[PDB]
């Protein structure tokens, strides 16, 4: 896919996702409906849209 999944940190508002055999930590958005609101929630980096979302559906 273009989507690379991981889990978010509520304290840090980060997403740690897996891509190319490595883990990568990116800030989540600060937007209300994309930030990490629930610790360890699934999150995704989408390298098609060039976006992060820490409230994936
Ligand atoms: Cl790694
Ligand atoms: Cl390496
Ligand atoms: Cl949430």
């Amino acid at each position: 896919l273009s989507k690379y999944g991981g889990e978010c940190s509520k304290k840090h508002n980060t997403c740690t996702y897996r891509k190319d055999g490595k883990d990568h930590i990116v800030k989540c958005p600060s937007a209300d409906n994309k930030k990490c609101k629930t610790d360890r929630h699934h999150c995704e980096y989408d390298d098609h849209h060039k976006t992060v979302d820490c409230q994936t559906p």
